[PDB]
């Protein structure tokens, strides 16, 4: 797999995560991130994705050091984590034929596991609209409790 390179959006009071939602196979909410292009570097390729998603520019305020890295079935997603960006911020997709919408959630309401399906005595996981971002909650959580506190 292609590696993919993103970002995780924090307001001013470190409580809310921007997300971003697709359309078909990509239908529910994820962090905004995309595959590398040929001879990219990594932090480019995150201003571009974000960029095209969310119309915002992440250049200026990525820092190479910070950042949740997960390897999900052998493809590297490495988000780099940009906290302060203000609530009132105009967010704007270039990319809508890709996203449908941008929101702000609270990361102490969204979920780090699916639910399972025991009341049912039935195998795997009922489904859950914030599938793409779960891996990544509880490393972020414990990632801003080392930072912060």
């Amino acid at each position: 797999g292609v590696p993919t390179y993103g970002a995780i959006i924090l307001d001013e009071t470190l409580e809310n995560v921007l997300l971003v939602q697709g359309y078909l196979a990509k239908s529910g909410w994820g962090f905004p991130k995309g595959k590398v292009n040929k001879e990219e570097a990594p932090h480019d390729c995150a201003a571009r994705e974000v960029f095209e998603e969310t119309g915002f520019d992440i250049k200026d305020y990525i820092c190479k050091d910070d950042y949740i890295e997960l390897r999900i079935n052998d493809q590297l997603a490495r988000l780099y984590i940009i906290p302060g960006i203000p609530k009132d911020t105009k967010f704007n997709p270039k990319t809508r034929r890709e996203i449908r919408n941008i929101e702000w959630f609270s990361i102490e309401k969204l979920p780090c596991h699916r639910n399972d399906m025991t009341p049912k005595s039935k195998l795997g996981l009922a489904p859950n609209k914030f599938f793409m971002a779960i891996p990544f909650i509880r490393p972020l959580r414990d990632w801003l409790s080392r930072r912060f506190g």
